[PDB]
């Protein structure tokens, strides 16, 4: 079928279209926030995607939102992510890096000098952060109160995201996933919902997809267009955070600026029964129209529903979360129709190998 068959996603060529979707586990050392050689093990294992994208990872010490994911701003978090691209480049695989800014979805606790959590507007977020508690084991608390960002304090934010996007390149990383997606800044200010500002940054979908907009073509610049790629979830409810009225008016705005400039690829997450309605084959016909790239599709996939809309056209490679936590070999699995190993959601956030290098292989 086409799911073994090479894709061309940016300046690589994936082996193959089943792809590893973002994936926070919550492993890294902290403080410091830094990557651990267990990381590596573990997309070491899993190196047989065509594109392994990494768990989402901090643009700055003010995008920690969840203690333990890692960064990627500090000479010590570069280096361990050195090690952990080349354990899959050794692999004969492609690994990605999501860079992040958690925004309102963060805790008091984790930013730098107890300082409240920055945001478009001062909305809360209604939803749950992971910390840490004395023994180390992830716990969930609200999200703290956070603080309306100031327009000077906007292009702070998207330089962050391109020194990122640099030391994502340093880190030996093939190209880079920006998290407009899930309710987190990116996202924060495309949601009427959760941007109320009055500045050329709220109010309509271009100041409400201006600062995204931006970061990808700071991206463009720095490194350039074949690297940079979107993970986007227009349509649905996210964790607590819906796309306004004209979620899919909206979508097709974005997704157009998105493919005149001719990233990477555009990586959509799609919602549940419980978040809204499934993605149309009109919908995703408009989509294609506009976005003549890699279109990376998420979110309760089966390979039927893989093979049928790549056949369409419509989409040019999957990518599974779950299974690819649980089946290292998944693509080997998919490919002989075995069966997956059962999945522990209890092991999903923090603790150690356990859940996370643990699962066999064929
Ligand atoms: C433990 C867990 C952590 C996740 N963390 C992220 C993340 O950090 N960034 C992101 O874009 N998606 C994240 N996701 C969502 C996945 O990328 C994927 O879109 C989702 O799991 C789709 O479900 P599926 O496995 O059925 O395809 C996470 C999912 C799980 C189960």
């Amino acid at each position: 079928e086409k799911l073994y068959s090479p894709l061309k996603v940016g300046a690589i060529t994936a082996a193959n279209r089943i792809f590893m979707a973002p994936l926070t586990r919550l492993r890294s050392i902290e403080p410091g926030d830094i990557p651990t050689p267990l990381m590596a093990e573990y997309y070491r294992q899993r190196a047989s995607a065509g594109l392994i994208i990494s768990e989402a990872t901090q643009i700055s010490a003010q995008a920690k939102g969840y203690a333990g994911a890692p960064g990627i701003h500090s000479p010590e978090q570069i280096a361990a992510w050195k090690k952990i691209t080349a354990g899959v480049h050794a692999e004969n695989g492609h690994m990605a890096v999501q860079l992040w800014h958690t925004g309102r979805i963060s805790h008091a606790s984790l930013q730098p000098g107890g300082q409240a959590p920055v945001a478009p507007s001062a909305l809360s977020a209604g939803t749950r952060t992971s910390l840490r508690d004395e023994n180390g084991q992830a716990i969930r608390v609200e999200t703290s109160m956070p603080r309306a960002l100031e327009l000077e304090e906007i292009p702070g934010i998207v330089n962050d995201f391109r020194q990122a996007i640099a030391n994502a390149r340093e880190a030996g990383f093939d190209l880079v996933e920006l998290h407009s997606a899930h309710g987190y800044l990116l996202h924060q200010f495309l949601s009427p919902s959760s941007n109320h500002r009055t500045d050329q940054y709220g109010g309509s979908v271009e100041n409400r997809a201006r600062l995204v907009l931006e970061v990808v073509d700071a991206g463009i610049e720095e490194w350039g267009a074949d690297r940079i790629g979107i993970r986007v979830s227009p349509i649905g409810t996210f964790q607590n955070t819906d796309n306004g009225p004209n979620e899919e008016a909206d979508a097709l705005y974005l997704i157009e600026q998105l493919g005149k400039r001719g990233i990477a690829y555009l990586h959509m997450s799609e919602p549940d029964w419980a978040g809204g309605e499934p993605y149309t084959d009109a919908f995703r016909e408009k989509v294609r129209a506009r976005f003549h790239g890699p279109i990376i599709g998420a979110g309760a996939y089966t390979v039927e529903k893989a093979e049928t809309l790549i056949g369409k056209g419509l989409i040019d490679a999957v990518a599974f979360g779950r299974d690819w936590i649980a089946n290292p070999d998944l693509v080997a699995r998919l490919q002989r129709k075995a069966e997956l190993n059962p999945q522990r959601a209890e092991s999903f956030y923090g603790g150690g190998a356990e859940g996370y290098t643990d699962y066999p292989t064929l």
